[PDB]
């Protein structure tokens, strides 16, 4: 919180800034989460160039409480100085008591427009196929527990919301989502051993939104590593299709809009797929195939219907973390994940794809 001890660190901390005094240096801090204390530090560009600074910004990151994160643990940092090492994620450059420093990725994040152009949208597909070549092609820590992240999130925050006293939800029952949450976990052991490319667990991103997508202009660069893990591949596709019907830079109440008919179209569906097949597969992309197309895209819809679950327990925890400080709405926007997964699987049973879900 102190902007005099941020810039007494960088200065510390990072290479050649030592030439740099406390007036040198700005400390802008960045909207973010409540788990971060995300902070852009930077060097004034006068004083830049005179003293020759090659690196002129830095990320500052202070790390949120221990288990009022309630999310990740420390593996965190494990998993992101492996994704640094491999220059996937921004580079780890030192750290400190209490956060570490980041490289500053120049340029903004992906906008909610920006997943409508269609070229934007074979750049991820490029490089989501290339990304999740990951564990195939490179050797990932033994020790790493190699559980799909979806049933991991599923449990570790249905049993979060478990013991909160009395929700009062809208539409009252908590409880019918929390069962809901054991039929599709039983569910989706069954449907991913269906022989399908998009059952394929790798290392996945786990939080693929347009937030999360820096356009660097140089490139498309991945961030926020903090739920990354080892998951079907296609739950990592079906979040960034569920977030293109999610705008979260509206600044007033709710502070997000969900607008359904703004869902990436089927064409468009099928260019993603077809372009991550092309570099995921790498080889012998021919698989092509329709029917192959046609089955990514079934569980792809299969695995959205999981994620909403998932992400409204999380948005519930959210909102008893921020109780009575609050601006953002988690508990009206849980509803509407809990909304799009009354509906999705309503779709899903409308085309019989959900056999013996139970209801
Ligand atoms: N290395 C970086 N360089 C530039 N901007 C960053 C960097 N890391 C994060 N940001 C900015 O911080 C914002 C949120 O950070 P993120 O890591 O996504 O935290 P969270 O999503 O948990 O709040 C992003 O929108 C991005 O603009
Ligand atoms: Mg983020
Ligand atoms: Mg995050």
């Amino acid at each position: 919180t102190d902007p005099l001890y941020i810039k007494k660190i960088c200065l510390e901390k990072v290479h050649d800034w030592s030439r740099c005094n406390e007036d040198d240096v700005c400390v802008n801090q960045i909207l973010s989460g409540l788990t971060n204390q995300l902070f852009e530090v930077s060097i004034k560009e006068d004083t830049a160039i005179e003293y020759r600074i090659t690196r002129r910004h830095v990320l500052f990151r202070i790390y949120g409480k221990d288990v009022d994160a309630l999310y990740n643990p420390l593996s965190e940092f494990e998993v992101y100085k492996t994704m640094s090492k491999y220059r996937i994620a921004p580079l780890l450059l030192n750290t400190f008591d209490g956060g570490r420093i980041e490289e500053w990725l120049y340029g903004d994040p992906l906008s909610i427009d920006d997943l409508k152009n269609k070229s934007i949208l074979v750049g991820i597909a490029n490089v989501l196929g290339k990304f999740h070549t990951l564990s195939r092609k490179r050797h990932l820590p033994e020790h790493w527990d190699k559980t799909p992240c979806v049933f991991k999130m599923m449990d570790r925050w249905r049993l979060a919301v478990s013991n909160y006293k009395n929700l009062d939800k809208v539409t009252l029952d908590i409880n019918k989502y929390i069962q809901e949450s054991h039929k599709f976990l039983k569910f989706i052991k069954i449907y991913t051993q269906i022989e399908n490319i998009a059952n394929d667990i790798v290392f996945c991103h786990n939080d693929l939104q347009e937030n999360n997508i820096m356009n660097t202009n140089k490139c498309l660069r991945l961030i926020d590593f903090e739920y990354s893990g080892y998951n079907f591949l296609s739950a990592d596709i079906a979040n960034f299709f569920i977030e293109t019907t999610i705008d979260y830079s509206y600044n007033a109440y709710p502070f997000f809009i969900i607008n359904k008919k703004n869902y990436i179209s089927y064409e468009s569906r099928i260019l993603f797929v077809t372009t991550y097949l092309s570099k995921y597969l790498d080889d012998s992309t021919a698989a092509s195939d329709q029917d192959i197309i046609d089955q990514f895209l079934e569980a792809i819809e299969v695995q959205a219907l999981g994620l909403h679950l998932i992400w409204a327990f999380w948005s519930i925890i959210r909102g008893y973390q921020t109780k009575s400080y609050n601006e953002f709405d988690f508990f009206l926007y849980a509803k509407e994940r809990l909304k799009m997964y009354d509906e999705q699987k309503q779709y899903l049973m409308s085309k019989n794809i959900i056999k013996d879900y139970d209801d």
